[PDB]
């Protein structure tokens, strides 16, 4: 059928996306409490740490798809890639990342996340060093639209194809229905070299979340649907794990039932 | 001794626990070395019990970060009221407290139990039951009827004895005195400056007995300890800052026998 209408709806909804509210909702306590090892925060970081610790995900360039105003998803990644590209649809998010990159006081504080990352990586690294290296290795912050066949546009900056892709809470959050999800996945897959790796994190069975005034509509997806999409796009699924959201972390910022983590390798 | 009446806690913290000495990112610094010594010692599991006393805490708490998960009742002590107040400010999370969070973070890093630094500080604050005056020059350093559970299962002391003793003999006695607070078979973790003769604390200029590792070893033996461990950190040029003339730092793990 037609993809344009659904996309138009999504673009419109995101015009009201408030980064600060989003940050507060998902990365300040209770959800941003990294002290309880059973929490979603530590689980996400652990998934990323453990994956990179295999040494099997490495290369020169990495692209983060739909970064929004967050960097946690790159904390463990940055020691394995010399060149990192962050991306987002919204200017306001790219500016938010801009604040952090200039190490401004007005910037969101990720130090709890950096420290926890250092803690679990177990190399005795101090968090200031981890942050310094991430800031060094982020070579650009670019506009992206995953609904386009060329999500970064034509003749874009990013070194293509990338050795690896990271994406957290983007695809299912910007896709009206499963078919759109699949196409978005196909689009970003063109950015990844054959044999390259994708680390995908996302919400399970979620239909809405809040970003301030904006209450955005999300395609609820299951683990099996995520698996099948990955196979459909030419990936071998190396890892796919599920975190079930504890009642006490279900706070009304959304209706998320769980979180998935996928480590997939593009077939080459 | 009267020199200690001029001792400024803020200037002491600044001189010794703020950059460069207080930058914990470089693992070859004195800070990480000290924390590692304490962490490794407690990780053996051989230093345990219910009560522990920190001798001459001053306004610092780093020396207890790794200890606190092994002792449910902790007594901190200093000779100066201003230091006990400074401790109070951190223990009670009052305004103007010193920021020890980097040290807590690094202890969690080193201990490698995946513990968040806030839980660590929470536990330390919880287990420190009392902050008492003390004078290691007195045969009973805590006095007659102290609220501290005696005898303790374990002792910690860092940069106190050598810093309050005019000479080697005073050092030995101070050590004898504090040893009377320790239950036989108990443990002492002693940290100190090597070959230091002075250090500054704001307007205060303190005199230190310069001691060597062998002199430290011999004193412990004379006080009736079996030295389980004695290590030395040689002070790098870049940490020689004009606040003192320390040449190295020693760490001793001794068991009263
Ligand atoms: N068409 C599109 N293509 C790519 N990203 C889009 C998009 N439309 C919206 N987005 C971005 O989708 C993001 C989802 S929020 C996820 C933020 C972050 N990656 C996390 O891990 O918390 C928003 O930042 C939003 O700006
Ligand atoms: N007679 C005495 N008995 C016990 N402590 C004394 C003392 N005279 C001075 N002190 C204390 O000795 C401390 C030395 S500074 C050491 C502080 C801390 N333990 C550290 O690891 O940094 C000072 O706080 C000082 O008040
Ligand atoms: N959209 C979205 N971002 C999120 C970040 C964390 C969690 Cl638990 C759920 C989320 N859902
Ligand atoms: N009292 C005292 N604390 C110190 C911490 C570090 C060094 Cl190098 C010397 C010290 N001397």
């Amino acid at each position: 059928p037609d993809s344009a209408p659904g996309q138009a709806a999504v673009a419109s909804a995101y015009q009201r996306f408030e980064p600060r509210a989003y940050l507060r909702n998902n990365y300040a306590p209770p959800r941003g409490d990294l002290c309880n090892p059973n929490g979603v925060g530590p689980w996400k970081l652990r998934c990323l740490a453990q994956t990179f610790a295999t040494g099997e995900v490495s290369g020169r360039t990495l692209i983060d798809i739909g970064s929004g105003p967050t960097v946690y998803q790159l904390l463990s990644a940055c020691s394995h890639f010399e060149d990192i590209t962050m991306t987002d649809f919204l200017e306001v998010n790219r500016q938010e990342l801009g604040r952090w990159l200039q190490e401004e006081p007005g910037a969101f504080n990720w130090s709890m996340y950096s420290q926890h990352a250092c803690l679990i990586e177990g190399k005795g690294e101090c968090w200031q060093d981890k942050e310094r290296q991430l800031r060094a290795r982020v070579k650009r912050v670019l506009p992206i639209d995953v609904h386009q066949p060329q999500p970064l546009g034509a003749g874009s900056p990013a070194p293509l194809p990338a050795d690896a892709l990271v994406s957290a809470f983007c695809l299912e959050a910007v896709s009206p229905d499963l078919a759109s999800f699949q196409r978005a996945l196909d689009h970003i897959t063109t950015l990844l070299r054959p044999g390259g790796h994708l680390l995908l994190i996302g919400a399970l069975e979620e239909s809405w979340y809040l970003a301030g005034e904006a209450r955005l509509t999300v395609v609820p997806v299951s683990e099996e649907e995520v698996r099948e999409a990955l196979v459909r796009s030419g990936y071998k699924v190396r890892d796919l794990r599920t975190y079930i959201m504890p009642a006490h972390l279900q706070t009304g910022v959304d209706d998320v039932k769980g979180v998935f983590f996928a480590w997939a390798q593009k077939v080459g």
